[PDB]
C-alpha cells in the first residue's frame, strides 16, 4: 500500500496510534515517520491526507525544546516557517512536544500531545 514520490514511499496508516508507537510501527517496517523538506513534498502529504490528521515526524529535541525530525534530518528553522498552521506551534496546554498534518493547505502542521491516537504516516528510502 506504499506511495511512491520522488525516491521515497510512503505509508499512509489505517489505524491510529500513539506518535512513538507509530513511529515504533514505522520502524519495523524500515522505515520513519515522515519528514517534510519541500514544498512540493509537503503538497504531496497534505493533499493525500485527505483532510484527516496524520501525525509526522516531527517532534522535540534538546533543552530549548526545539523541533527536529525523528529520521535525523536536520529540522530548517527558516525554510520550514511557511508549513505551520498560523498560531502554531502554540504548544496548547504546555504539553505538545509532537507534530501533526492537520490543515489541507501548505500551512498544515500543529503541535499536538504525543500520547493522543492519530492515523500516521510512515516514508522509506527507495534504494536501487
Ligand atoms: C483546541 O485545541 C486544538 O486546537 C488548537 C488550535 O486552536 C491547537 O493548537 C491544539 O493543538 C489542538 N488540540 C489538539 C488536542 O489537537
Ligand atoms: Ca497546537
Amino acid at each position: 500500500g506504499w506511495k511512491y514520490f520522488k525516491g521515497n514511499f510512503y505509508y499512509f496508516s489505517l489505524i491510529p496510534k500513539t506518535w512513538y508507537s507509530a513511529e515504533q510501527f514505522c520502524v519495523s517496517r524500515n522505515s520513519h515517520l515522515t519528514s517534510v523538506t519541500s514544498e512540493s513534498e509537503q503538497e504531496f502529504l497534505y493533499k493525500t491526507a485527505g483532510g484527516l490528521i496524520y501525525w509526522i515526524g516531527l517532534t522535540k529535541a534538546g533543552m530549548e525544546g526545539d523541533w527536529s525530525w525523528v529520521d535525523d534530518t536536520p529540522f530548517n528553522k527558516v525554510q520550514s516557517a511557511r508549513f505551520w498552521i498560523p498560531g502554531e506551534p502554540n504548544n496548547a496546554g504546555n504539553n505538545e512536544h509532537c507534530g501533526n498534518i492537520k490543515a489541507p493547505s501548505l500551512q498544515a502542521w500543529n503541535d499536538a500531545p504525543c500520547d493522543k491516537t492519530f492515523l500516521f504516516i510512515c516514508k522509506r528510502p527507495y534504494v536501487p
